[PDB]
């Protein structure tokens, strides 16, 4: 179709013009994000048993449930998670799993075993949902002038931010960390020992004059208040959301799955932009935490990036062409395929995100590439011939076309099977592929449409002042000519002793496999988010007021040493159990630019809180970054889980626990393993004699009621304004201090009701035990998370949990979870990925030029440049990543094209009646130009992203310089060994000539 | 496209290569069943009401449930039975609804009348679940030691077996039958009597008592629920081992009786996940079995008493078997004619690639490999097997009678056959493709593989049209002079060939020389094949010795658990003493009620059908044995469940009449008219044999409670029910007997052993201040015959009436007739037709019109490739040849018009239309040239026979063996056998004598002309 083209530049304008306009409105329509949808469909199933407590709640509730949804379709996996009288059951299931049906077919197995579970459960009703439980965003009010405190603005945001928050499209649930007013004035048991009651009298009495201040509440005739002093108890700073050393109400904002997160933002900006329309006095919206900015600072820093690469391609081919119309061709070929690559991604529902753009940047020289052969053929005969360029562009394509065919060919073969891929993974893949693919095709369609025009008319004929440039330019043209002189004569070399260099060749291939196998495996690199996370794990149970100010000096570290715009904690919310005393400091960063020098860095910023926090057995403040990747996982650390296979028993598998963790910390390439889980806790045991009970007169219940009094919510009336609470928990456990035991002696209410102390009516053992029971995949389990040390790989680390693991006593898991489990999944298809890939490259090669021998060199060659790219990941100090993947799969393709332009024109020479040594080195010549032209453009346009330096560089350079080194030695060797490659071939399968 | 891949070869095979790929990925990713769902989906709504009558039952849960769910999408209709102390709701939903989301909706809607339903339904919990009884294969664990008591088996088969099972691979659930361990209340008759029984009172205390903390990490750890515990826990001289309990309890649970080959084992049911590979899953359990096997002590012994997979297995056997003798064939037919070893490698190495492509494009829509998929499989290997054959004759011919090379003589071949090629393809298309627009998806399947077939001749159009050319074209060598024809065997049948071709030749000439006279035959042939397809029964699927038969004791509404069991151990003995079975389980209860003391189920699993090759020990004649002789008895209904078939929808002329429609009227006026109904319906002649399914009244008692006495006395209606509880009451339950293992506690009057009939009306009652007064004095017990089970249908009260056609009359007219009958009846009575009924009465007439669109496609199609609106008439009037031998067969042999036969005649049809379009195509071809009508139609009869007997005699002998099938799957093989080898012989012999006499015949009649 070239030639037609060629007499209607008209046409091939048009259709150009068509494809630019379809590629702008696409990209007006298409949604933006920083990764693809890699996010794991996720049911959780929630179940209450009040009449029960934990380990009896497992094995009646969730061991039953776990059991029933075993074999659900498409569960990738299940954590299930009992505490005292309530049950959660996480089914995540696999990538591509429509989540309503995956909840649809959970009830219904949830029915099924409805009747085996209890009763009691039965009417309390187990509920399914699809929530993600990943926080996107934070929203705080804060009231400048300070007339609205921690319970009036939580009450101004319930009542206002609250329903419109959910109201906003694209946001699952939002969750408040606010509190409010009450008013627990209750005594302690040492008061009520010193006292002759056991606070039902008081308690009681109170609830009768109820039917009012903290001095009244206690001022109640049993109007003693001494019998009832305590500490004033205000809930309004019970769950106090500690913003910068300030209090401020928390509504964290978790995003629907599958919902764009700019979008989602931008609209719940809005929103409070009209909650602050209807602001009361002083209150404003501070969003102190989001994801969404790195997401746009990404996407534009890779836009530039994707400039930067284009203009150096620009200088590399008017470099070789030294004309511009000649350069011009190629770089309006470039544009018009990326846009009908957006297009495509637009149509393929394809999201506008990191991989994609790195794609884009990646192609960029591979879509010079054809341009860049049909315009060098094209002035080559318009000046050693002279024709016209009409004429001269007519003969080009009669001679180019079919090699045109075969380097898109080749490399869509390549890109291929990588599409083919399930898990996240899979669609890391998905994006790369569609991306080069796309364009690839687009860039041939246009090097047989546009290109073609072009060179026919904007091509002019060259004069003898453009023949000898007698300049810099003149001087790169005789120096590739004496290049080209000295490299036909090393490949006549390379041929003289053909057994010498295959040997050396096989080298090669045994020095990719020895590179391939020292380098360590990874997942997707770090990069500074521009926020963070510091846990400040504490002891469970242990004073809330300890973690505060724990809390309070993270924020002033944070706050003197560190540049933290943002430092926002919740009080009693943490990734450490959300306890009481559980807190996590939601730290966001200042401006990237501002965090230029490496100690700004996230990385260093988190070491330093570690270091300034270390020594302190008080309090464990443990910082992380972000995770890359929120979706699949929530945590920095890998996600190790001690499954209990074999049932060797809760002791035991504590003991396998501790085993492993005191291994992890003497072996040096682990660092941090930590139990995510909760300690064990002190938890008395009241064994009430029923039979006394009975004696007493007092029912069970009610001298659960009784202890209640002792201990128990009871929230009758309160009338702050602040919060507008009438609620006033009479909950004598907290107010004061009642945790203290009272095996000594216990308060009872008899049936006389003379409040004498409880004798021996319940037997207290205050024993300790578990706080929660977890099992994984329907194995009782630990989750224990650690990270790699510096100098060591993720996938490192987890080998080194793995060898750990053995020798642990018989009955003892390593599963793995999370990010794990899909770094896992991709250090399996990494083999398959690339076996497939040259696979694909060997057959389409065999179809396309109908011969084995072919496709046979041109696989050959590959290795060359698998070794580059494992060379330069080395020498950077890069791991194996899914990046590094993708570029060996890149690498290939590239190796590929640039065998067949040698190999095609030599098989064509061949068959003409050429000697297979004479035509080998006849084809080295003539297409030494284009093969160093073409690699030389791809190299330099994937040099910015690796030399790429700042935030959201890391995974730039990460492929760039595999790339790079690929791309380096696919040329390199791949110039010298392809001529021994078909040579070699030639003799061992009789070509037809 | 033949051209570019003659010049491309590689290209060809790595199409081919990718193919091959496909189809190893998808045969291991394929799902394997014996037969696919056809079923619409179904929702089953269980109820337990306990202890109450079937009348208050239908009252309150049956007609609020059934009136709320009318409503549900796609709700086609609504079945309902209230039996005593539980309903069922069959909630039958239109097919191309989920059954998952139907179910979650079906639940939504039981929510919102939860609260109207009495509070013990609520506690009890309404079950909903999609309609999957299908207990693929069970496990029971025998006492191998003869120390372990069943409830020690079934707890050492649910800790172990349990959950291992459930983790098995594809198993859907594994729900158990083992008794348990739970309590039983066992007071004396004469406690109400003596002093008080009262036991709400006391059960009520046992709840209460049982308590844990509200209020954090305190808690309380005591709490007395078990039997030792009764003795502690306050049971209100009054009931407690301090007080008067005496007599416990018993048999702990006593449950489903289970007795492997009268050896008590645990009942572990197991169900496949739909979807997934019965055979592989089954390997999966017995090897998981076998490592709990060696977990247990040497006591639980693991049996499998009942498999359905083995045989899905043996039947899929079956038919691989016959697949790669039919290609063994394929290559002996091949190197028969051809002598050349190439040449018969070829096609052998063709049709493989097509059959994967098959696979791939089946696992892709989503179809399931089953017996149909395989069956019809071997169906097409014959036409697949007939395209490369005719293909590579081709070939070969030219190399042969001409000097081309196999390059120029595959170029010129492809250019003769290549339309053809393609006009066949699209005319199978047209002719297999309308299979699929039936309502029965069984059709849909055997449309599905059987079009990707001979899409498989498409996949040919991509391989006989581009590998089989590139193969011939570089596989074939130039023949070695005449050393391919010696004087063995092999040249002298070639001379005997060429012979019988010449005298071939000759007949033919014959018969067109006297054309009237022959097509007076053809008249005589469509007569011939009218009258044979009238005179023949049609069925849906023949069935076969699954190898298990299945029994049920049904017996009086509640009979002693003991007397079940003396009965249950009858059938059991007899059935190990004249029948052949392997393993003879029994399981009590299941059966229609599921959990019913009378009901009784027997798993019972043949041995291998090699030792009951006899025709008396088929499962047919087994279960004749059954049922009768030993069983028969009149209070006994013991029935066996002949090899209930795997699609449980078939029906040749069943009539589902439901006389639903109550409008007022009372039961028993119901009753007369559907006696009446009945009788005119035996009377009638358009109909035969009409039953009313549901069982007969059976005596009873009732007691009319003395509530407007209670109203005065102090008694309370729930003291009159615990009074009853007292003598006549059970199905309460408890809490906690071993840990957090719930089990129940069962008030029983007299320990065990009430022995008690007198009860009835005679118990006293003391009032709500304690005088014990009789409610005999106002309450009075009646003899009554009510009815077992009251069935309503769409809201409505209904008879299920079952019927058959009469013999030659209509399935559509006798139900008009029903119709008509019941016309006349009392007011308020109205009929509602179900299942096959209700599917015929929406569409019956899908198959005339769509056989009309397939003729007007397959003409459309040959007058394109003939380029001509007359020569396509013949390859239509060549279709009765096929049929004639295919009802001759399926006659002598005496088997159905079944699916099977309809499909092998099918597929006849298109064989023979393959080849009648080959010919015609060639005699055309020869005319266009310039020669003559008669002697081209000569030349092309001459050259278009080598490949259509070669055809011919591999299809056949290919199916020769599935024809004399012997048992593991006889019938369904024996039928495909009998109809395709028929077809094959008639169509081929009669297609050869007759198809050049319709291209004469036409030529004459059109004048057909040159171009």
């Amino acid at each position: 179709m070239a030639r037609f083209f060629i007499d209607r530049p008209v046409f091939a304008w048009v259709i150009s013009l068509l494809i630019v306009l379809a590629g702008v409105l696409a990209i007006r329509f298409l949604p933006v994000a920083q990764y693809p949808d890699i996010a794991p469909p996720v049911v959780n199933v929630s179940a209450s048993y009040p009449g029960a407590s934990a380990k009896v709640v497992e094995e009646a509730v969730t061991a039953i449930i776990e059991r029933e949804m075993n074999g659900a379709p498409g569960l990738l996996y299940t954590k299930a998670t009992s505490s005292t009288g309530q049950a959660s059951l996480t089914l995540t299931f696999r990538q591509g799993v429509n989540a309503d049906l995956a909840a649809v077919e959970v009830q219904n197995r949830l029915k099924i075993v409805e009747s085996r579970l209890p009763e009691s459960v039965r009417r309390d009703g187990i509920y399914v949902e699809k929530a993600a439980d990943s926080i996107q965003l934070i929203v705080t009010l804060t009231s400048s002038s300070g007339r609205y405190d921690a319970m009036e603005l939580g009450e101004i945001a319930s009542s206002n931010v609250l329903q419109a928050l959910r109201r906003v499209e694209g946001v699952g649930k939002v969750e408040t960390w606010g509190a409010e007013y009450a008013m627990r004035i209750w005594p302690d048991p040492a008061k009520l020992t010193s006292m002759n009651l056991s606070a039902s009298d008081l308690v009681n009495a109170v609830r009768r004059h109820n039917a009012v201040t903290p001095e009244q509440f206690g001022e109640i005739p049993l109007r003693l208040r001494d019998v009832a002093r305590v500490e004033f108890g205000q809930s309004e700073y019970g769950f106090v959301s500690r913003v910068n050393q300030m209090t401020a109400t928390g509504l964290a904002v978790k995003m629907a799955p599958g919902s764009n997160a700019v979008a989602t933002a931008k609209r719940i900006r809005a929103t409070l932009d009209e909650l602050s329309r209807y602001f009361p006095e002083g209150v404003s919206y501070n969003i102190p935490y989001d994801t969404s900015a790195f997401v746009e600072i990404s996407i534009r820093k890779v836009v530039s990036t994707l400039l930067e690469a284009m203009l150096l391609v620009f200088a590399v081919m008017y470099l070789f062409m030294q004309n511009f119309r000649a350069t011009l061709i190629p770089t309006l070929v470039v544009p018009v395929a990326l846009l009908g690559t957006f297009t495509v991604m637009l149509g393929l529902g394809f999201s506008i995100n990191v991989l994609t753009m790195f794609g884009m940047v990646l192609a960029i020289g591979i879509l010079v590439d054809d341009a860049i052969i049909v315009v060098e053929n094209v002035e080559r005969l318009m000046a050693e011939e002279g024709l016209s360029p009409h004429d001269a562009t007519v003969k080009a394509m009669r001679q180019i076309s079919g090699a045109i065919v075969g380097i898109t060919v080749v490399l869509v073969s390549v890109f291929v099977p990588m599409a083919f891929f399930s898990g996240a993974v899979g669609n890391i893949y998905r994006q790369f592929a569609v991306t080069l693919a796309v364009s690839i095709g687009f860039s041939a369609f246009l090097a047989l449409s546009l290109t073609p025009a072009l060179c026919a008319t904007l091509l002019r004929p060259i004069d003898a002042d453009h023949h000898e440039k007698r300049g810099f330019f003149g001087w790169f043209n005789r120096a590739f000519l004496r290049l080209t002189g000295r490299y036909r004569n090393a490949v006549a070399g390379i041929l003289a002793r053909p057994i010498r260099w295959m040997l050396v060749y096989a080298l090669v291939i045994g020095v990719v496999a020895l590179l391939f196998v020292r380098l360590p495996q990874a997942f997707l690199p770090e990069e500074d988010q521009g926020d963070f996370m510091i846990m400040v794990m504490q002891p469970e149970g242990t004073p809330m007021a300890e973690t505060m100010a724990n809390v309070g000096d993270v924020e002033r570290y944070l706050a003197e040493h560190e540049p933290v715009a943002y430092a926002y904690a919740v009080g009693g919310f943490s990734l450490y159990g959300d306890g009481t005393s559980s807190a996590m400091i939601f730290a966001t960063l200042k401006d990237w630019s501002e965090r230029r020098e490496a100690s700004q860095h996230v990385g260093a910023i988190v070491e330093r809180i570690n270091q300034r926090f270390a020594g302190l057995p008080n309090r464990t403040v443990y910082a992380m970054n972000s995770p890359p990747l929120p979706d699949l996982g929530s945590t920095s650390g890998f996600d190790f889980r001690l499954q209990d296979r074999g049932g060797v028993g809760y002791e035991a598998l504590v003991k396998a626990r501790d085993q492993l963790l005191a291994r992890a910390a003497e072996d040096p390439r682990l660092a941090n393993v930590m139990f995510a889980g909760q300690g064990e806790a002190p938890q008395i045991r009241l064994d009430i004699d029923r039979r006394k009970a009975e004696t007493l007169g007092v029912s069970m219940d009610e001298i659960n009621t009784t202890l209640a009094v002792m201990f128990g919510s009871d929230y009758i009336g309160d009338f702050m304004h602040g919060s507008q609470v009438r609620k006033v928990v009479v909950q004598a456990d907290g107010a004061k201090r009642l945790g203290i035991d009272d095996i000594g002696r216990l308060h009872v209410r008899n049936e006389q009701g003379e409040m004498v102390p409880l004798a021996t009516f319940a037997k207290a053992a205050w024993t300790l035990g578990p706080p929660q029971l977890t099992r994984y995949n329907g194995y009782p389990s630990f989750n224990l998370e650690g990270q790699a040390a510096p100098g060591y790989s993720s996938g490192e680390a987890m080998q080194a949990m793995e060898q750990l693991m053995q020798g642990l006593p018989e009955g003892i898991a390593h599963e793995w979870s999370g990010q794990s489990f899909e770094e896992r999944l991709s250090g399996a298809q990494a083999p398959a990925l690339f076996a497939l890939s040259v696979l694909i490259v060997f057959l389409a090669l065999a179809a396309l030029y109908e011969s084995w021998s072919i496709p046979l060199a041109v696989i050959l060659v590959v290795p060359l440049g698998v070794l580059g790219a494992l060379l330069g990941v080395s020498l950077r100090g890069l791991p194996n990543d899914i990046y590094f993947k993708v570029g060996l799969i890149t690498i290939i393709g590239l190796s590929a094209k640039n065998a067949i332009l040698i190999i095609e024109v030599a098989k064509d020479h061949y068959q003409e009646g050429m000697s297979l040594l004479q035509a080998t080195l006849e084809a080295a010549r003539l297409r030494l130009r284009p093969i160093v032209m073409t690699s030389l453009a791809f190299g330099f346009g994937v040099v910015p992203l690796a030399l790429s330096s700042g935030a959201g560089s890391g995974a730039q350079v990460a492929i760039g310089t595999g790339v790079l080194g690929g791309i380096v030695t696919a040329t390199v060797l791949a110039v010298f060994l392809v001529p021994l490659f078909f040579l070699v071939v030639g003799r061992l399968f009789r070509l037809r000539k």
